């Protein structure tokens, strides 16, 4: 049975179940707590869902993810809702999740090698389930990582933690642009300052080779734009650093997993699934508790589709939904 709606205006006029209650303000979210649960939660009304075939693709996109993802590290659907009574009044679209308390942002005085290990383990474990998925993040930082007070993490959302083959828009990548992120943001926790602090995206690059290294002659022979390629070998040789001298004082094993992570070739550079067995881990890894995911279909976004269909196979999902 459908639960019984109320009104409320806070730009525009909030429709939603009544078990949702105290909408404060914070598409759009309002803080809620949820009644039904006595969790604390956000519900983010969509704005403009259906406007254009890209913004209904989007909402469509947004919608199926959220779904999809059921993991203890990654952000996932609490609720999806609308007002309508019919795919003919269907016009509005809420997405519930859980009221996450600060991000990594805001823990950034140093954070033990403990804790460290705590929060990097629990970004691999909920990436080796994102990745598994064939799922890329592409823009993982400290703001797309919640933690509660227990410090429990949770991945949402999906340039100073940009891989730099992804940056410079290189074809040469995998899921392993997440890892060197991850590098970036373990490497920030261990020294309270941010690795790589680029002005724009050349000083970024300079940062990040001057610690590398250049290319060496076995990346070069994966590279096919000529331009490209002279124009690295132009560039003034840097060696690569030792680690040991950046991160001094760092636990060796962290260190040792630094320059797995921080490996400018994406063929060689450590998996989210390698990282959780890596001896830093040793007091957290657990095999048998590192799930994996349900493949994800993904051949929607080679469609192109009417507004009215993508509004339709959205209406289609927020039916559909069972909650956890």
């Amino acid at each position: 049975e459908r639960p019984t709606f109320y009104r409320q205006e806070l730009k525009t006029i909030w429709e939603v179940p009544e078990r949702y209650q105290n909408l404060s303000p914070v598409g759009s979210v309002c803080a809620a707590f949820d009644t039904k649960t006595g969790l604390r939660v956000a519900v983010k009304k969509l704005s403009r869902p259906f406007q254009s075939i890209i913004h209904a693709k989007r909402t469509y996109r947004e919608l199926r993810l959220l779904k999809h993802m059921k993991h203890e590290n990654v952000i996932g659907l609490l609720d999806v809702f609308t007002p309508a009574r019919s795919l003919e009044e269907f016009n509005d679209v809420y997405l519930v999740t859980h009221l996450m308390g600060a991000d990594l942002n805001n823990i950034v005085q140093k954070l033990t090698d403990d804790h460290v290990q705590f929060l990097i383990y629990q970004i691999l474990r909920g990436l080796k389930y994102i990745h598994s998925a064939d799922i890329i993040h592409r823009d993982l930082k400290p703001s797309n990582l919640a933690v509660n007070e227990d410090c429990e993490l949770k991945i949402l959302d999906f340039r100073w933690y940009r891989a730099p083959e992804i940056m410079l828009n290189w074809m040469h990548y995998n899921q392993t642009v997440d890892i060197w992120s991850v590098g970036c943001i373990m490497a920030e926790l261990l020294t309270g300052r941010t690795l790589f602090p680029g002005t724009d995206h050349i000083d970024q690059l300079k940062l990040i080779l001057r610690l590398v290294g250049t290319p060496g002659a076995e990346l070069l022979k994966k590279i096919s734009s000529e331009s490209a390629r002279n124009y690295i070998q132009s560039l003034t040789q840097m060696p690569k650093m030792n680690f040991a001298n950046v991160f001094i004082g760092a636990n060796p094993l962290a260190v040792d997993l630094l320059e797995k992570m921080l490996v400018l070739d994406s063929d060689k550079r450590i998996t989210a699934a390698q990282a959780l067995a890596h001896a830093y881990f040793a007091q957290y890894h657990d095999p048998d508790d590192e799930p994996v995911a349900d493949p994800y279909d993904q051949s929607f976004e080679s469609r192109d589709l009417l507004i009215d269909e993508w509004k339709s196979l959205t209406y289609d999902e927020v039916i559909s939904f069972v909650p956890p």
